[PDB]
């Protein structure tokens, strides 16, 4: 409401936001019963692929405070390559500020192979 | 952290600590000590209204339960061409090492002395100095 409440809620956004990424990091490498995640399964499976499908895997958390992350991975070939080598998958996690559609967005990019950090970026949005 | 999968965990735990740290920054430029301006209010009050304000960086840091550090600088201009408060813009810088690294995460948040606005936010993951 206030421009001092519009700053922390923008700070708490980013914090939120930033939340989300780990979380779906988490999902990505952790196991489930003993064996791979569904999220880590389906990329190892577009990784290996010379075509592979680029539908979008969503999901929504909610955190203990109430705050809420919308998370969406997707990958894709560097263009004109295929192997595993050229398969980059993307973290976005986005959060909306109190009281507000605007939202914090949080966008990492790391390599199938190596697991490297290939881009990060956030930003303050305007609502959609 | 040297595996890459620590790394990742690093880089978003520097993220949070500079997030934190520009937080805290905010809170210290607002809030009152003993029913009177926090003393780095008081030093950008006088440079807003001033036709030539010192752009000296004001520098803190913030130490959390984790271990982690923040180091802030809070600094002001005015907007090229234009005097007076209004026209007075304050940045909050906050950085945070990653762990096991001289790698830093920097947040950088511009607001408007006299409306508090947001002007511009950015933060980005940094190579050593
Ligand atoms: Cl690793």
């Amino acid at each position: 409401q206030s421009q001092t409440q519009r700053m922390y809620n923008y700070l708490k956004a980013k914090y939120t936001a930033t939340s989300g990424t780990q979380l779906a990091w988490g999902a990505y490498l952790d196991p489930v019963d003993g064996n791979p995640s569904s999220v880590y399964a389906e990329f190892d499976e577009r990784a290996h692929n010379v075509d592979p499908s680029t539908e979008p895997i969503k999901s929504t958390h909610t955190f203990k405070d109430g705050s809420v992350a919308e998370i969406e991975m997707n990958g894709q070939l560097v263009d004109g390559l295929t192997g595993p080598e050229n398969y980059n998958i993307t973290i976005k996690s986005k959060s909306k500020l109190a009281g507000s559609n605007d939202y914090y967005e949080h966008i990492v990019t790391f390599n199938f192979d190596t697991k490297g950090i290939r881009s990060e970026e956030g930003h303050l949005r305007s609502a959609q």
